């Protein structure tokens, strides 16, 4: 009876195994755009993904992860609100059963169809598993997806999903360029938070881009053909793998713009 996204093991249950679920800096949150503080001293975000080395794509039973070689400074995030260099380790998405929901962060209570998370770890801690035990260990770049025109840079991911339909499947996934998933503008909101899945550790500097990317209805439909179950088990479609907004508590969301 481990955690997941159903009636009996979904987000409202997680606090029984992971008490930090009711902690002081949990994510996601609703981003109230009117009360976000413009911080004229936040720097432009630096996204250096030219040398990125994707390796594999994996269905972990909660989402799919596209994994990167993080054993050197190839694909790094820095600047923005960050005081350190953070290496890309993986990205993944959260999405809905319907276009009207799917994102984890919300903007003035608006849900997007999905949300991309590019997970990076602070190089001062040497690897991901040590970084998540630190309050400044991770930087997650969050990007909203709306349904409209296709995202051509997404299509290589969508086309491999049928090879990783069920939990524990993986596939070689080399030479994927994550620059093809970024919107034009790097304007962002930022606040201190957590992983949005168990173990819900409070180790994340969130950086959420204001500009969503567009994906087509057919691209997101393909995400909804994945399965939470393993091969040979009863089919449970991988939809609605998002945690709802959590109390902001004693936190201020900062904006890099306007
Ligand atoms: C904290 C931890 C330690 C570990 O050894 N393995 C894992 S697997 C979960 C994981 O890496 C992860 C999942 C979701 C997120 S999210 N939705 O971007 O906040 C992150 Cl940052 C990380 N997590
Ligand atoms: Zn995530």
């Amino acid at each position: 009876h481990h955690w997941g996204y159903g009636k009996h093991n979904g987000p409202e249950h997680w606090h029984k195994d992971f008490p930090i679920a009711k902690g002081e800096r949990q994510s996601p949150v609703d981003i109230d755009t009117h009360t976000a503080k413009y911080d004229p001293s936040l720097k432009p975000l630096s996204v250096s993904y030219d040398q990125a080395t994707s390796l594999r794509i994996l269905n972990n039973g909660h989402a799919f992860n596209v994994e990167f070689d993080d054993s050197q400074d190839k694909a790094v995030l820095k600047g923005g609100p960050l005081d350190g260099t953070y290496r890309l380790i993986q990205f993944h998405f959260h999405w809905g059963s319907l276009d009207g929901q799917g994102s984890e962060h919300t903007v003035d209570k608006k849900k997007y169809a999905a949300e991309l998370h590019l997970v990076h770890w602070n190089t001062k801690y040497g690897d991901f598993g040590k970084a998540v035990q630190q309050p400044d260990g991770l930087a997650v770049l969050g990007i909203f997806l709306k349904v409209g025109s296709a995202k051509p840079g997404l299509q290589k991911v969508v086309d491999v999903l049928d090879s990783i339909k069920t939990k524990g499947k993986s596939a070689d996934f080399t030479n994927f360029d994550p620059r093809g998933l970024l919107p034009e503008s790097l304007d962002y909101w930022t606040y201190p938070g957590s992983l949005t899945t168990p173990p819900l550790l409070e180790c994340v500097t969130w950086i959420v881009l204001k500009e969503p990317i567009s994906v087509s209805s057919e691209q997101v439909l393909k995400f909804r053909k994945l399965n939470f179950n393993g091969e040979g088990e009863p089919e449970e479609l991988m939809v609605d793998n998002w945690r709802p907004a959590q109390p902001l508590k004693n936190r201020q969301i900062k904006a890099s713009f306007k």
